[PDB]
């Protein structure tokens, strides 16, 4: 059949954006509509709300709108000179910033509207000066200096004021309002990804050991029956005709973020039940240091305090540094009465994790060594990478009281696919806590986690923290250059 215009990324974000239809935690999500014969005015995708949704800004919004910039497998980088070219979405007439401006005629005032790319903002290139890590949110206050067409800022506001034919800054920050440029969003590969996680989650099928994805053909089939829009009944209707409903067991949907919140995972549970720090440090993330265990790690042990005393099943969607995503698993740890389902979120793309799927898989290798008379311990987990020479480099730079390393590798090497499942992350835990306790540190001695692990693998890890005693946990922080080094963040 003939391809979206968007092709098998549209299919796939309109996908993510239609599960939202069949989620009982996202009720108020009324219509995702596509538009496969584009581009047109920001509507590859439109997801609608009723009631309109929670707001950072001053307004309940009705819709986010999508313009999605047609995949290339090859990287490449845009800037602000970028926003007045058609070239960019890749059409002869209007460019996004046209696109926007008709859009922002058409739709109502309470709308939020999204350039959706995977490039990134060229280095040092203005655009990226007036793009919020928080939220992609055009940055009114940095945009509108109060300086001419002279300034760094006049430059970008006049070759946009005169692309648009509009006579003053104050008519560009009206048609700017709810603009957003999402860079770097997930490659296609990683979108396969979040479709299944999405799709089982709201108990749907999904589609894993093919190299054909049977979405993007149910997409183009959905096309060729000129079916563009769908509500939660037209949404349910379709799953059933097309056999799709596996299903489910409701876990409460909480969020702890770090990183950037793309409108893809923003709503993955209620704000109540959503912890993202990024937000918090108004986008301008602490290095690793004291300010992690003095603001960070109330704020994290606060939230999941307040989430434990009243949730006996959570959904933990988990997008947060390496060192969060443990502090994460202390505090809902084997002890608590939380079932525990967790989704990892990154760049990667999206997974499931939980104790439900079976593993016999081999005790992982641990080799101790001693390094000095002192009575704290390293133990250092290379499930990702080989941890162990630049933990080791760390250790015998900057902790004299280190006696032992603890090194941890898994059976088969370490690499993306180390862990198994929680099941085999729960061992791992169970099998380096023995360990821990069978070297019979003494109270007033520290154990020191070194960790190259993605999330879960750290929060279950984290679970078992509470059986170590006194802990100090290290993010690998890249300002040593390519090399990076570790540096302490949580003492727990
Ligand atoms: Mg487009």
């Amino acid at each position: 059949l003939a391809n979206w215009h968007g092709h098998d990324y549209q299919a796939r974000y309109f996908w993510i954006e239609a599960s939202r239809l069949k989620n009982p935690q996202q009720d108020f999500v009324v219509e995702v509509s596509y538009e496969a014969d584009g581009p047109k005015a920001f509507d590859d995708v439109i997801t609608r709300y009723n009631p309109p949704r929670r707001s950072t800004g001053p307004d309940r919004i009705q819709a986010d709108y999508y313009q999605i910039a047609f995949h290339v497998t090859q990287a490449a980088s845009f800037g602000f000179e970028d926003l007045i070219d058609p070239a960019f979405i890749g059409a002869e007439t209007f460019s996004i910033l046209e696109r926007l401006k008709q859009a922002k005629g058409t739709e109502p005032a309470n709308s939020a509207f999204h350039l959706v790319t995977t490039d990134r903002i060229i280095d040092e290139d203005p655009l990226g000066e007036i793009i919020s890590n928080v939220d992609g949110s055009i940055r009114l206050d940095k945009l509108f200096d109060g300086t001419t067409d002279r300034s760094r800022k006049g430059k970008v506001r006049k070759l946009w004021r005169q692309h648009l034919k509009l006579s003053t800054d104050q008519e560009l920050e009206q048609v700017l309002s709810g603009f957003h440029i999402q860079q770097s969003q997930p490659t296609l590969e990683a979108m396969r990804e979040k479709v299944n996680t999405c799709f089982q989650i709201i108990g749907l099928i999904t589609c894993e050991t093919s190299s054909d994805f049977r979405f993007d053909g149910a997409a183009r089939a959905l096309r060729s029956q000129e079916r563009y829009r769908f509500t939660r009944e037209q949404f349910t209707a379709l799953c059933e005709e097309e056999n799709w409903i596996r299903s489910p067991e409701s876990f409460r949907n909480v969020a702890l973020r770090s990183f950037s919140d793309g409108p893809l995972d923003i709503m993955d549970a209620l704000p109540e039940h959503t912890l993202s720090l990024l937000s918090l440090f108004e986008g301008r993330f602490p290095s690793p240091g004291i300010e992690w265990n003095d603001v960070i790690k109330p704020q994290v042990e606060t939230f999941l305090t307040g989430i434990r005393q009243t949730e006996r099943k959570v959904r933990l969607y988990l997008n947060t540094h390496s060192s969060i995503a443990m502090l994460a698993g202390k505090c809902l740890g084997h002890k608590s009465g939380v079932e525990i389902e967790l989704v990892q979120k990154g760049r990667m793309g999206d997974s499931i994790w939980s104790e439900n799927e079976s593993q016999d898989e081999p005790d992982a290798v641990i080799e101790t060594e001693t390094v000095g008379t002192g009575s704290d311990v390293a133990v250092v987990l290379s499930i990702t990478r080989n941890a162990l020479p630049k933990a080791r480099a760390y250790i015998l730079e900057n902790q004299p009281d280190i006696g032992r390393i603890i090194h941890v590798t898994p059976a088969n090497g370490h690499g993306q696919r180390s862990v198994k499942n929680g099941s085999h992350a729960v061992a791992i835990a169970e099998q380096v806590s023995d360990v821990v306790m069978d070297a019979d540190l003494p109270v007033e001695a520290s154990l020191h986690i070194f960790s190259a692990a993605p999330n879960a693998v750290n929060f279950y890890l984290g679970q078992h923290t509470d059986f170590l005693g006194t802990c100090v946990f290290y993010e690998f922080d890249f300002q040593r250059q390519r090399d990076g080094s570790y540096l302490p963040s949580f003492k727990v």
